[PDB]
């Protein structure tokens, strides 16, 4: 059977989901259950937090820029998408996306990670570069998963404290 | 580091692969040695064979229309790819993609298969519907190692005889 339905216009989609495209909610997941995990990620939205995923992410930034601060090599590095880029990111490359415009589309394409396979996410301390705090996670559930966690790090000033210059994190805005 | 390279713009790689997309090679694989198979497929091209794949299968009609041939509950039945759509495609539907259209591009996503997971190719009698001929094979080099597959099978009138009612399938065009 099509387990996922027949095919349908992707523009349209995105117009028709413009409303999820954007604060609080930000990005929503074309398919569910399926083994590729296909999302559209909207904006505004600015994070902290830099991803750990030990699998690929498909990156294609349909409408408005966007951009990936990333470690690189041990360096803070940014990798731009505009409008029209795609992007394969190799396994375990740290990185954080940032997305400033309203209005902006991205597809995004991930896989299913299987059982004992964690994702990590990772806050570093602007003052002098050093790991602040990971928190490792098995990504079942991202849309209610990750923001537990992540409000847990803002919380905690314990968490947010760099173990190498003592700075505290600003937890959830740079 | 960056082993797949910098993010780049996606219509002027297809506008400048042109000469790929299109007979006799008709697609261009976008990123080398990566997890993400990630092809893009122009036309014009129609084909008897179905391909059995063991994982999903992701389509963004960028340019143009196509449409897949499919098994679907025991039944023939056809999936538009018109311009614009995307899909979803689950495992082991069996597909056959026809694309009239030249200057057609369609962005298609797939997994590495592990080794041991292999990939079917099967023809079906025009004349009862039976499988005439299905050859497995662990798919690690499409654009080199399924020419040889097609090829074999358009070359034996063995091959090509089905079993039920003994009606010779045309091999290479329907
Ligand atoms: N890369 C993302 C993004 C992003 O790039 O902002 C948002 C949601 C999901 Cl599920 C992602 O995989
Ligand atoms: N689905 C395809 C097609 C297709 O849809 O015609 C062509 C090449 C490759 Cl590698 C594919 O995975
Ligand atoms: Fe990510
Ligand atoms: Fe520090
Ligand atoms: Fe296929
Ligand atoms: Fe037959």
């Amino acid at each position: 059977m099509l387990t996922y339905g027949a095919p349908f216009n992707f523009p349209r989609w995105i117009d028709e989901h413009a409303h999820l495209l954007k604060p609080p909610v930000g990005n929503r997941q074309v398919w569910q259950d399926s083994d590729f995990i296909v999302t559209v990620v909207g904006g505004p939205n600015h994070r902290t937090d830099y991803h750990d995923d030990p699998l690929e992410e498909f990156f294609y930034q349909l409408r408005g820029n966007a951009y990936l601060n990333l470690w690189v090599d041990g360096r803070r590095e940014r990798a731009d998408l505009k409008e029209g880029d795609i992007f394969l990111l190799p396994p375990h490359v740290r990185h954080s996306p940032q997305r400033p415009e309203a209005g902006s589309a991205c597809l995004v394409i991930e896989r299913q990670r299987p059982a004992g396979m964690l994702d990590g996410f990772e806050w570093y301390c602007d003052a002098c570069g050093h790991l602040v705090h990971r928190v490792e996670v098995q990504l079942k559930s991202p849309v209610t998963d990750l923001p537990p966690l992540f409000e847990s790090f803002y919380a905690s000033e314990d968490k947010r404290r760099c173990p190498h210059c003592g700075q505290v994190h600003p937890g959830r805005a740079a």
